Formats: structure tokens, C-alpha cells, sequence
């Protein structure tokens, strides 16, 4: 399997760092961005190359599996992967599918064991793993402390209890992102990112690759732009594809990412 290695070598070495100026005022044409995206290999796991018995009914999709090297382990199985963050720092995010009815307890177990304090949900409005007030999911009790509704997202303050310990989690539900698509504008997305700046950050959407991939690539991109005044979007996407196959689904989603980040640049505090 040299083909696996050609694929992995690309992911590790590809890069197109853009200056802030270039990103804002002279972006790569839409066609240039498609081409660039199309060269990015998927890095999906084969069902045969995962070899962990009876995992099938805890995935929502048969073709969307957690990469083994980065797989999260319930200390059995959950469709989830550790994701590297800014500068490659390990474990800044856990990307995961939205829970299934039989994977709800596992999800909370993961949140506990990995010491999660922040959960971002990306969906589009009209399964609930969190109650209206309180309930128990296996050995964990969840109680909501606080709910504040915003335009595009709802901020739920909650606690989790296991045996005789209690932890606070912030839960954010973004509700204006249609599957396989992008939000109509980028502002609300940036506000959500700003909300995330207040153990690993759980991020999920139905499959846990398309929108989950876009959100995370947006955080890191913003981090890059704030720190260095440059962003390497290609590289960011390569890095994610290394941690979980298929992060960022469509060319369009990738175009929007450049857009989301041009807006971040333009909105960084300056002086008139």
C-alpha cells in the first residue's frame, strides 16, 4: 500500500499560506479553489481496516468511520476522533456524529472521561441527548442551569453528575446550517466562534465531517489570522483529513471558508 502513503504524504506536506492582504483583496478565483480542493484526498477508513466487532449499529453511516490512530476510546466503541488544533496541538477537539438513541449514554460517558466542558452542535431546524430540565442517561445525571436564545444559536448552560462529582458544560446549538450546504451568511458563524472562546471541545453534526469540518477549520483559521496575519487554509484542511477522513465535504463549503475568514480579517480590531 504505497497509495495510502502517497495520500498521507500529500496531507502532511501540502500548503498554500495566504497573506491577510491576499485573502482580503485578491483571493484565489472560485475555479482555483475547486481545483485545489479536488486534489485533497479523502482519507476515509475502509470498514475492513477498522476491525472492531459489532461497531456497525453505533454509526449512522456505513461509509463514515473514525480513523484508528485518532479514534476516541470509551475507557468500547464510539464513532468519534481526536482532532488537532492550532499549530498541531493534540486533542483540542473531538469530532463525532450526532448521537443515535443507542449511543446517547456513550456520548455522555465520552464527555465525562475526556473532561469535556464545551459542546458545539451544528444542525438545521424543523435526537435530543439533553433534557428540558433534568434526566439521567446511564450513570450520568444532566441538569440544565441556564438557556439563552440567540439569532441562529441557543446557549445551554448545564451540569453533569457521576457518582459524587459535578461538572459544568456549556452547550451551543447552531441551528442555521443545512446538511451538505453552507449558512446564508458568515457573520452568525463568527459570533459562534467568539462564543467558543469562553479538555477537548466536542463538535458534531449528523455525520460529523462536513459541517463539523467547516466549523473547526474556521476556528483554526481565525486563530492563525489573529496570531500571524496569515492563514493556510489548504494546510488546515489537510491536517483535519489526517485526523478524521472527509472533513469539509464540498468545494462550495471550502469557498465559504475563505469567505468566512476574509470577514474575520476585516473585522479584527484596528484603528480608523
Amino acid at each position: 500500500n504505497t497509495p495510502r502513503e502517497v495520500t498521507l504524504h500529500f496531507l502532511r506536506t501540502a500548503g498554500h499560506p495566504l497573506t491577510r492582504w491576499a485573502l482580503q483583496r485578491q483571493p484565489p478565483s472560485p475555479k482555483q479553489l475547486e481545483e485545489e480542493f479536488l486534489k485533497i484526498p479523502s482519507n476515509f477508513v475502509s470498514p475492513e481496516d477498522l476491525d472492531i466487532p459489532g461497531h456497525a449499529s453505533k454509526d449512522r453511516y456505513k461509509t463514515i468511520l473514525p480513523n484508528p490512530q485518532s479514534r476516541v476510546c470509551l475507557g468500547d466503541y464510539i464513532n468519534a476522533n481526536y482532532i488537532r488544533g492550532y499549530d498541531g496541538k493534540e486533542k483540542v477537539y473531538i469530532a463525532t456524529q450526532g448521537p443515535m438513541p443507542n449511543t446517547v449514554s456513550d456520548f455522555w460517558e465520552m464527555v465525562w472521561q475526556e473532561e469535556v466542558s464545551l459542546i458545539v452542535m451544528l444542525t438545521q431546524l424543523r435526537v435530543h441527548y439533553w433534557p428540558t430540565e433534568e434526566e439521567t442517561y446511564g450513570p450520568f445525571q444532566i441538569r440544565i442551569q441556564d438557556m439563552k436564545e440567540c439569532p441562529e444559536y441557543t446557549v445551554r448552560q448545564l451540569t453533569i453528575q457521576y457518582q459524587e462529582e459535578r461538572r459544568s458544560v456549556k452547550h451551543i446549538l447552531f441551528s442555521a446550517w443545512p446538511d451538505h450546504q453552507t449558512p446564508e451568511s458568515a457573520g452568525p458563524l463568527l459570533r459562534l466562534v467568539a462564543e467558543v472562546e469562553e479538555g477537548p471541545i466536542v463538535v458534531h453534526c449528523s455525520a460529523g465531517i462536513g459541517r463539523t469540518g467547516c466549523f473547526i477549520a474556521t476556528r483554526i483559521g481565525c486563530q492563525q489570522l489573529k496570531a500571524r496575519g496569515e492563514v493556510d487554509i489548504l494546510g488546515i484542511v489537510c491536517q483535519l483529513r489526517l485526523d478524521r477522513g472527509g472533513m469539509i465535504q464540498t468545494a462550495e463549503q471550502y469557498q465559504f471558508l475563505h469567505h468566512t475568514l476574509a470577514l474575520y480579517a476585516g473585522q479584527l480590531p484596528e484603528e480608523p
